């Protein structure tokens, strides 16, 4: 008997994984590290923050001081900043608080990843977790934060490009792989959408990007506009496959478009970014921002969908020159699953 | 009822990921690839040749035109050159010849490896191994031939450290893993040795450099023979471990020692230099040569394990620049598997 989490229930704590990189005195903080210090901020000012780096003095040395009450820095090896692809998976089993410490393999083995999918564990054998809090060895199915999203009724969104990478599970069947979903996450369906990616992506379509549950009845996607643009063809093809999708109680879903960002990038080389890879927490919602007159759309439309909580924008045009927005450098844990 | 066929064997080829610039071989490929035509040279000397590149007409410039009717070509992507961790494993079922695609993940997700866990199903897709070879799918377990070493009777020698790897197959328990060995390869007996290991070795002591199956009732080793090296502790003590072994007969096995390969290394890092790390071919034996004067005494043993097959040594030190030897960019397919 399990239960998958909604993002928007209450926390307890949202992890961060800080660059490994950053390790040498400096005067100044790089735009990306200041990019982190910004979230760490955000999440702060809410709730408590655990941090993954290479050295406490730097953390503690950056964010905002006797602030730090609420830090909890653990030292240990990582290869990069993606907590929500590589992170523990929060939900109860019986009622009980459980983690669920799936495989991270680089998103198909693009990337080194020796250290990540290491993280989850050293966490918990160094009591991260709340006393009692179980953890659920699932290290023999590669899965990311990023390609999951529920409403916490037993109900998952994913992407077929994603669950069905041939360097992710090809081992198994789709079936075995749908199944697997519904017993370690005890999610009743599987509503997995075959049309929607983003240049620039690595990921292979996370549902992280492109569509999301706001509400036990809600989900914002990105639409595009411009049908002369690479991505009109297959996002118009997502909207129409969302369309059909329905609840849990039989009727349709409650869709709210959000803007497509403007073509951001660096190089030959355009960037993925995204007012879908938002953070939900206590109070708050953390809302990327890629300095353009469409951020404040997505700030307006996000606003409304969460009158209870406030919309907090963060420039994250530092993190999408890397492949990745805001949403993917963090991971939330519920409320009785941290010590 | 399946038999895991031993190296010695009748082969009808071997395979080869050549090197490119999209590789790590980058700053040295004239190095590494005057390496590999010589390896190439030799094979194709004795057997067909598989080489798995970016294309076809580069290598076949390379190789004498001579040798052109035995040297296959497939335009392929790779991300590395080493066919023996990322190739397919061949063996019976039922009588029948079958090929075994085990997953393969940078060694522990230490490199970035979508590209080469692909090679061999992209290969069986193109139509390389004959009609009637099965491609089981293992892809649901990371092993890599390296850290494999067989008898043909039944027996397979491994290591701990490797097998056990955290990002191997930690997601399945010790006695887990063993028993899939002993499925998969249909291998009685599995002998793990817990000590040995090669200083700069990044496989994390794959058998394939330290003990070695000449026949079914020899094992070459590496010998430690100066107790004030970093190497003489663990050594000495796994050749204990190879002195407690036994054939499946109950009669111990024979030792033949091999030289531990002079101290050979490129700036401060140390290079995991072996001779154990030879390849049997149809009618020879391909050495690694150091520029040393042990790799005089150790061809000269090989050539005496095997007085009937010719004694080939190619310099590897390049190859060792990586990290690896001759072997581990091997990789042979028993007669009857090719097209």
């Amino acid at each position: 008997k399990r239960l998958f989490l909604p993002e928007w229930a209450p926390q307890e704590a949202v992890q961060l994984t800080w660059p490994h990189d950053r390790t040498d005195w400096a005067y100044m903080l790089d735009e990306v590290e200041t990019c982190f210090v910004r979230i760490a901020t955000a999440i702060l000012r809410h709730e408590r923050l655990i941090v993954v780096c290479p050295d406490r003095k730097r953390v503690f040395g950056l964010l905002p001081p006797e602030l730090h009450h609420r830090l909890y820095c653990f030292e240990l090896p990582s290869n990069d900043t993606w907590a929500r692809d590589h992170g523990g998976i929060s939900l109860l089993a019986d009622g009980r608080p459980m983690i669920a410490d799936f495989a991270f393999n680089g998103w198909g083995m693009k990337f080194a990843a020796h250290h990540d999918n290491l993280i989850t564990r050293r966490l918990h054998a160094l009591g991260l977790f709340a006393e009692g809090v179980t953890l659920d060895n699932r290290l023999a199915f590669v899965l990311e934060g990023g390609a999951l999203e529920t409403d916490g009724e037993g109900t998952l969104l994913t992407t077929d490009s994603c669950l069905f990478e041939p360097n992710r599970n090809a081992g198994l069947s789709r079936t075995a792989i749908i199944d697997t979903l519904k017993e370690s996450l005890g999610v009743s369906r599987v509503l997995s959408l075959r049309h929607g990616a983003l240049a620039g992506d690595d990921t292979d379509g996370h549902i992280d990007t492109l569509a999301r549950f706001v509400d036990t009845r809600t989900i914002v996607y990105v639409r595009s506009e411009d049908p002369s643009d690479e991505h009109y063809s297959d996002l118009t093809a997502m909207e129409q496959e969302l369309k059909e999708l329905r609840r849990p109680d039989g009727q349709p879903y409650r869709l709210v478009p959000l803007p497509m960002a403007e073509a951001l990038y660096d190089g030959a080389d355009r960037l993925p970014a995204t007012y879908a890879n938002f953070l939900i927490i206590n109070g708050a919602v953390l809302v990327p921002t890629y300095d353009s007159h469409l951020d404040a759309v997505a700030l307006s439309v996000m606003q409304g969908l969460f009158p209870d909580r406030e919309v907090i924008g963060i420039d994250c045009r530092p993190l999408v020159k890397q492949h990745g927005s805001l949403h993917c450098v963090t991971m939330q844990y519920p409320q009785g699953f941290i010590r």
